[PDB]
RNA sequence: GGCACCUGACCCCAUGCCGAACUCAGAAGUGCCC
RNA sequence: GGCACCUGACCCCAUGCCGAACUCAGAAGUGCCC
């Protein structure tokens, strides 16, 4: 399972990581945990081909199969207002997630013109990051591409770091495009 | 009582704070969970006394223990795949808090001639194991009920990464440690 | 409003045991998107 | 041999997605029961 972005954590990024906040054991070192993916409708648009074609690229660029939140309790009734599924979520964990960020970060991100970098202050407060991203993203499977369609999909990086500033050392060192 | 969870974020908290110097509230160590594993005695081999036990169990930590069994993977001769091994149950939240609690303000205190608990029976990652032989320290268990069951295999699961870290949390807690 | 984090379980629902997980909850907690 | 930790997985089994959980696996890994 030789994973580029996975060799690098170990290769590079987890020995200078041990440096700048000097861990006792290899463990408590930060590492990444999983990948939230939510891609939601918004109900701006309801037509039902667009779950379907949101649901099968999201599974290619993903490589697995996404979950279709639901509407929980009602709300309005005026007639059309609340549908049930609200969008699809998939959690990215182990090689999966390796791959997934290497072709998002590497490939993806890059080949966007509206691209200067990500926000550096997306940060939660305990050591996970938040992305939105509503533009095309470019993966070497096909081409995710609901810009118009549906809004941006939520991406969370939720790692083992404890607080945010160890949370971005990873992340920067990692290869996510920052503005800091 | 959950007295003993006062005390950790009254008074354990903020000394471990002081002791390793946590930035954060949320990086000191605290209790995940406690795993309980009784061995059977009499219960074993029996449907009546291994209920009377379960019962016995589930009074003394609070909850519906689970029955560990032999792994189902019989060969050629047809016997059956694995009979009952014991009882396990997982304390999390304020029934940990509890358990802990008589574990040491009853369970330990009925033992006689009692040393300590071994101060090295930690796991390498934070975690602490002990065995409770022989009863008699759990006012539960009645009479004519008491080799039903053997002996309990306990494990303090922290969120501590280390066996100092974890021995700080738990001797500021109150655990008689031999030393 | 949604996902993630955080925290809880009155409510649907859930645990070979455990609201750990799944489910649910949360204007006046944290991040992001609309 | 059991539980916990750890690591792993189409072998039974499992995930509204996810070996996260559940299941299963691990003489030559750690802890307590042996
Ligand atoms: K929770
Ligand atoms: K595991
Ligand atoms: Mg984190
Ligand atoms: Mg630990
Ligand atoms: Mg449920
Ligand atoms: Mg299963």
């Amino acid at each position: 399972l030789d994973v580029a972005l996975k060799r690098k954590y170990y290769e590079e990024v987890r020995p200078e990581l041990i440096r700048r906040f000097g861990y006792q054991n290899v463990w408590e070192v930060p590492r990444l945990e999983k990948v939230v993916i939510n891609q939601g409708l918004g109900e701006a648009k309801e037509d039902a081909r667009i779950l379907e074609k949101a649901a099968q690229e999201l599974a290619l660029i993903t490589g697995q199969k996404p979950a279709v939140t639901r509407a929980k309790k009602s709300i309005s009734n005026f007639k059309l207002r609340k549908g049930m599924p609200i969008g699809l979520r998939v959690t990215l964990r182990r090689d999966r997630m390796w791959i997934f960020l290497e072709k998002l970060l590497n490939v993806a991100l890059p080949r966007i013109r509206d691209f200067r970098g990500l926000n550096p202050n997306s940060f939660d407060g305990r050591g996970n990051y938040n992305l939105g991203l509503r533009e095309q993203l470019i993966f070497p499977e096909i081409t995710y591409d609901m810009v118009d369609a549906l809004r941006g999909m939520d991406i969370a990086v939720v790692t083992t770091a404890e607080t945010d500033e160890e949370a971005r050392a990873l992340l920067e060192l990692l290869g996510f495009p920052f503005r800091k």
